[PDB]
């Protein structure tokens, strides 16, 4: 696989978002993956709805958390493969209450037929992403309140608890790194992003990586 990949540079990544006072990381990770996999299947880049998943997906638990894998399945199985647009189902859980599910008066912005779950291997994950696009991953983020920039290298880690999006990597660098999109606004980290060290399972980045498939 190439030396460096960065799907923002190829127009595949929408702007950084804000989950607010809601534990919906898993929804933003899932959606940001779709947003990008959609685009890379010949469609134009559209902002899609997290609020759809927080409110309507009952396999997960809205602002008290969930996993990306369940979010992909609910889209497919329960919601007929559809993902509404952010515009026709805007995000409304920033104050901390997820308001109730509404099943109509929206607009479908994208569609999926399923998802793959990548093996627990950084290099295979890297290889895949080089070709197929961004990858939703689980990580330990117990200690990211502190993160101001640079390439996180220490990240000792006891469990998975945050969802985010791999959008790239760079193996030339003295410290090789992943490029990860987060949903805590452009204030946090490097304009909303974080680099973590690639090749030592930093923050448990390999452990629960997956992605949607647009048919
Ligand atoms: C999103 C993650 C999140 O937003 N944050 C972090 O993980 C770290 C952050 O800031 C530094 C942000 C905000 C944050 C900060 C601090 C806490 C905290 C602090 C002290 C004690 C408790 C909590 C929480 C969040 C969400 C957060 C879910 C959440 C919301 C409120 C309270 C606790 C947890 N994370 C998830 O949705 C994850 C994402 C997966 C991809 C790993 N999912 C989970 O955490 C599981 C969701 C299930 C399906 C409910 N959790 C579990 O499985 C656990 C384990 C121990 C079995 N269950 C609930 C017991």
């Amino acid at each position: 696989a190439p030396a460096a990949v960065d799907w923002r540079a190829r127009g595949a990544v929408t702007a950084v978002k804000d989950q607010g006072q809601c534990g919906s990381c898993w929804a933003f990770s899932a959606i940001g993956n779709v947003e990008c996999q959609w685009f890379l299947a010949g469609h134009p880049l559209t902002n899609l709805s997290e609020q759809m998943l927080v409110s309507c997906d009952k396999t997960d638990s809205g602002c008290s958390g969930g996993l990306m894998n369940n979010a992909f399945e609910w889209i497919v199985q329960e919601n007929n493969g559809a993902v509404y647009t952010e515009d026709s189902y805007p995000y409304a859980s920033g104050e901390g209450i997820s308001p109730p599910c509404t099943t109509s008066g929206h607009t479908v912005g994208a569609t999926i037929t399923g998802h793959v779950e990548l093996p627990q291997d950084e290099a295979q994950i890297a290889a895949w992403l080089a070709v197929n696009g961004p990858v939703a991953v689980a990580v330990d983020a117990s200690s990211w309140m502190t993160y101001t920039g640079g390439v996180m290298t220490s990240c000792v880690s006891e469990q998975l608890d945050h969802g985010v999006l791999l959008v790239g990597y760079n193996d030339s660098a003295a410290v090789p790194y992943w490029i990860i999109k987060n949903s805590w606004t452009t204030q946090w980290g490097e304009e909303g992003y974080i680099r973590i060290a690639k090749g030592s399972n930093q923050c448990l980045v390999k452990e629960e990586a997956s992605s949607a498939v647009v048919g």
